[PDB]
């Protein structure tokens, strides 16, 4: 079951009933763990029957937004203000888009639309959606395309020093202000390198469990759990147990840190 | 009288004055904590023969201020710069609200004024009112309307996995860029989901006692206390004794969180 | 009237029924500052119609008692394990001391009792007791005695480099292995040495209020707030407001640490 | 001589000579100590033989600019960037303030500069001068102008619920975007509100010594010290010694804080 | 090999391979230790066959970025935006720079280039550039100047109440908004003066090692070692070891701090 | 060799030589983590020529010492104090036990000796071993025999709700009061019970690396580190790298815990 | 004049007696410095007319006492309490030894007298003495003598690792329980390796400046400092400045650390 973990954790909410105030989410100074029990869900303006929830914002620092986006019956997307690029990935559910032909989007496909390019979203039952929209950085006369797939069907890359497995869902052209990698490990790898660069992170775990440091803390993590890495965050992963660690992530790239 | 624990707090000012230099209010990166002690009164400019509070402002990463008013005898409100929406709760008192046909706003009664809108507040004897005020956010095409009335002559909206009971000042319409909530609790009972939201608040608790969180800290409040909550810190509270416990409450909608 | 306060402090418990959990109390590594909300009163054993709240016991790493008694009326004290000497002193009320003829200690007085030295307290209307008691460290042939005397009754000492006013309750010959000092301050005067020595105290502060330094902590605090310092505690003291500060004071002394 | 210990501290950076490393200031994140031993001296851009520091610039947060100026022989001001409003206090020597007929300006005496008004400050033996620079808040037609005066010749001011004596350096009008004021306070006396206020700080101790409480944090303070207090931090002071307390400060008033 | 341990530091990254997450790096909120088991390069963008990994960012607070850039054979530079001035420094092997003239930079070489300067890095076998570009503060009608030196011919400098060996690499003048200082202390030798300025700055230990004092922080540093100091941060170094300590450093200068 | 990397750590203290007073050593109120970096040797008293260096004794609160023997050419044993029981844990080298036979003790093999249970090591080229003494505590006429083995040769004994392979060195007969557990996990591997419970541990990492949990405390370990885990702190452990992880661990037993 | 600064210390006490509450003295867990502001001078227990201040003693979880005796005109020491050895150093002034042949011991001379040793220190002028004491822990048959030396009379140690410069007041005999170890390093220099012993301490600095670590705490230290170190914590030191670095320092051994 794909994913399935990511959206029935093995510690749910339901399951802290008992413990008032309790909650794993932590929001620091240039990270945060948010969790589950913490998710405020609310109707996302301009779409219709949609539940989202924000879990990151440029109010944290950041240059993007991800929420989740909980799609019920007969439900449509709204259009991101003028100028915000923005990616859709499907974690549960199924949805169908529409601008140069129809599509159906499932659970590991997802889809890129570049600054103001006209598209729908219309889901006919349900569908978790982990959004990120960013102002579009115009580079020159550079302009990105529209971009759908899905996880499977990218190739495996180069990870110098490392051994996790690395997937890239859009180009790495010059055009493109951001990417989204799909990194693996197996039980007992880690991060040989203890990054600490101007990037900036989205990270939602969608399966396994593990250590995850960033600065000086360490947070035990689950399928399910995201996270805000702000620029220069000491970061480190490390998968436990006995399935694999896959996790969905943010980065901004082709541009002049200046 | 009605939120008369507000204005006349258990434990006082001047039950602290032989505690050199101690204060229950906390300033922190994402929250604050005023209490009583701290709260800081100057004549209010443009206004007649009244005290002012700023409780909360912009140099704490918000986007709107907090404060409270304190008119005297014979008193008169001023008027917000150019495109500033304003909205006054009366916890104290009476006031008189003219554009037109006065209008009489006592303990419990409230109105919110579109940005500009001509309006004016003169007091008798004393009154304190609950303030905030905000440069307006012109969504396109919208636009918002004078309103009035008294928080008990608001219909108990539905909260779900939520127990408290929500009531709300103003509309969820698209016009408005924030809302004022009225949520009660009975003692016992406390907030089910650890919010974390990119939503802020700034809140005065007008009845009862009870434990808020906010981030890793724990606070005991009691009315007449006021809470900054700055987007995405995580929050709960849970209402003790014998009342019950209601608070007053800013938060920001109906606008893009990019 | 004298140590009035002491026995009605500015902040009083009732003062905070409005603020669940809350204390200003601490009991750290190397102190405490026991204040009123924290007093647990309960039947002194051996005593008649008088409770009895411990706030200082060797639980903590002292080698001393030290605890008020509450007595009533028609109550009498229950002589003091074997071994042990005892030091009354009286915050409020009066109370009667029997052996060899027998004085009326009234407030301000005091009366230490030998270990094994027979002796009884009877109050017949009301009295506050604020009580030390060790097990005496027998040295050569040297034995105390009886010693019952008024604070006011005592010679003001002179301390070098010091500016607070002494005076010494107990002899300061070499059998008595501890005395109980009375320190004032005027408003504005402080310690000039930052003491760290092996001496332990314990504390009463019967009038004033002031910033009491222990440790790398500072404390607000009014009469009535009662001190635990453990031998080394970095300790400090400063008299504020109107009024002057007067604290009582164990100090352990004419002993070999080793 | 007036503010003697101001420029030449009781603990000198000199007597730390054999302390690598030590200093007793700190830097926070709602406020700041800055002592003697941290004071980084620079040829003064613009100036003629003018050593200058400076201890608070936007770069934390402020609106306004504070430094100390030691001026040599026959050193001269020199002019601020467009529409700066320039305040100068003499703390050590003498300096002629020339634009309407030179005045002499000795300690104790300041000046103020609207905005683009042309002056000089011309010295021939040596000064040192505490200034604040600051972006004048246009509001309106209103303009200020030239104020020139001593602390002494300046008004004892009341303050509701307080008992330092204050003293403001400029006028009260709106025009006016902030002022200087003087604080007095008696060995004992201390601030009864745990003040909380928008309001901004940068001050320095003349005389005296005492406690400062700059939120949960602690600091001794002697005269030469230098405070930056961000908007909203709670702070506390109390006067402490056998001599009184006198510190200068910089507050931004008359401007709506939305 | 001149500065052949800031390129291969005695603690090296692998020496760290059994201690998963393990890192000597901090990123405070107001200052930065980057050491190299941290370092993350990349592709640099414009440049030919040369990897990048930025160390600061204006993302921090600073104005400015720094990095490290590994030319490898046949590598070129890529000219900075508009307005991004630029300065390198040769750490390891060599390269040429071309227009006015033509130069070949070793270790110890460096040439800061003035805003939209047209120039060329070119490397034939290898070299390593430690790197700073700013958005330029265009004061008036000045401008800088191409500017390419040699540390060893620069002159030592008096510093004033300190006892190291400072050589700045640029000019002074006016037209210069920052500056490269090269500080050298012999063993046992520190900073008289506890450092507290507006100016930040961001240095290379090129040789030696020590303690580094930020704040209230202490950190053991090693040649190869990076650290971010936000403004008014305190710092203070001190050298220890049988060979000296030499660090360049980056100063913003010649500009008001409003 | 066996072991090897538990003799010659990954991280080194030759690698520390440029880090002044850096180390990796941390020893708290409930719990310890010992270094390489940090081993202090000293010529063992009645032993022969070796120096040998104590990670743990009762000063810690312990009830137990663990130490580094490390016998050099010609050296010899001496003997624990009367009713010290003693282990020994070759983990590197040879030496030979003798008095019951006489076997030859290698790498991997061990040795329990009753109280007083007259013994001797003489070791003709070099050891390494890790041991424990321990006052003994009869339960009444039990006792214990002399003990001698290797790991290997040791059952995997079974462990309800874990994965760890698991073999005990001693009897787990009531007679002994201490065994000493050999525990292995492969990577990915951790602990299912957040372990708090009355027994004291002194462990080496003898193979892997992982993350060990100590109250809130994390650290990152390799093979020749030691840990102290003193009653009732919180431990749990993850093994992580392509080999696997494995530890000698203490741990008191068959006794009252009164 | 030699250890001139070791009673008058470069930062004097009253340096800050415009700082109330201010002090350089810590005291914790596992260590403590003290500093001379805090000395707690006051009649020594048995010596006749002598003022002393105990800087450690057993209350702190030591073995021993470590305190400063200030002998003025016609004042002698006082036999310890039975089997109490002691040992002294004279930091200022000249004693007179007497029992053996009278002995005068000036400036840097130290005498260690066997329990029970019946003796008299005697002084006609003045001297600061600084003394350890330890209840002598008996082994065997083995008794010591009376030592009486001078450090420079002392010959440097072997000190394998290290470049400081040993000596020992003491002789090394399995008699003897602890030892008094003289340490030099000149500037620049420090701990190779950061100690973790079983051992305790109780050092002087005698001579010069440093840094110095305990735990994860480090500290700024003069000539006249004083620090305890507790079993097992982690310690390291560094001299810095023009003059080398000396320190006296207590050590216990030939003792099972059972
Ligand atoms: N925290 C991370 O996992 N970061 C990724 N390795 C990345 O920035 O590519
Ligand atoms: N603190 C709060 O009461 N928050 C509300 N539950 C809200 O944001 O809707
Ligand atoms: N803290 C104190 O009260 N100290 C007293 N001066 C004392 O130890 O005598
Ligand atoms: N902290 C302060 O000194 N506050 C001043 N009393 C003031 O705000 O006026
Ligand atoms: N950290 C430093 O070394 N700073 C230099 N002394 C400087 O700012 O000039
Ligand atoms: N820390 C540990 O691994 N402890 C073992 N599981 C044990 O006590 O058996
Ligand atoms: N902290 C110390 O100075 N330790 C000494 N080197 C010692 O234990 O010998
Ligand atoms: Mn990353
Ligand atoms: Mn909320
Ligand atoms: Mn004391
Ligand atoms: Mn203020
Ligand atoms: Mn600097
Ligand atoms: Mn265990
Ligand atoms: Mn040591």
């Amino acid at each position: 079951p794909i994913y399935w973990k990511a959206t029935n954790p093995t510690l749910s909410p339901s399951h802290l009933q008992d413990l008032p105030g309790f909650t794993r989410s932590v929001y620091k100074r240039d990270h945060a763990l948010i969790t589950p029990e913490s998710h405020v869900y609310s109707p996302l303006p301009d779409w219709t029957n949609t539940l989202g929830a924000y879990l990151i914002t440029p109010a944290t620092g950041s240059h993007f937004v991800m929420y989740l986006a909980k799609m019920k019956e007969m439900s449509s997307s709204g259009l991101p203000p003028q100028d915000i690029e923005r990616l859709i990935f499907v974690v549960e559910g199924a949805v169908t888009l529409t601008n140069s032909s129809s599509k159906k989007l499932t659970v590991d496909s997802y889809a890129y639309l570049p600054p103001n390019f006209h598209h729908s979203l219309d889901c006919v039952e349900s569908a978790t959606l982990v959004v990120f929209e960013r102002r579009y950085e115009y580079l020159g006369s550079h302009t990105t395309e529209l971009i759908v797939g899905s996880t499977d069907k990218q190739p495996l890359l180069e990870t110098p020093g490392e051994v996790f497995e690395l997937r890239k869902l859009l180009p790495m052209s010059v055009a493109y202000d951001f990417n989204i990698h799909t990194m693996d490990f197996q039980p007992g790898e880690f991060l040989n390198v203890k990054e600490v660069h101007y990037n900036q992170h989205g990270l939602l775990l969608l399966e396994g469990q593990g250590i995850y440091r960033l600065g000086d803390n360490w947070y035990p993590v689950q399928a399910g759990d995201v996270i805000w890495m702000a620029p220069f965050v000491p970061q480190w992963y490390a998968a436990l147990g006995k399935t694999r660690s896959r996790y969905l992530l943010y980065k901004d790239v082709n541009r002049n840190p200046l």
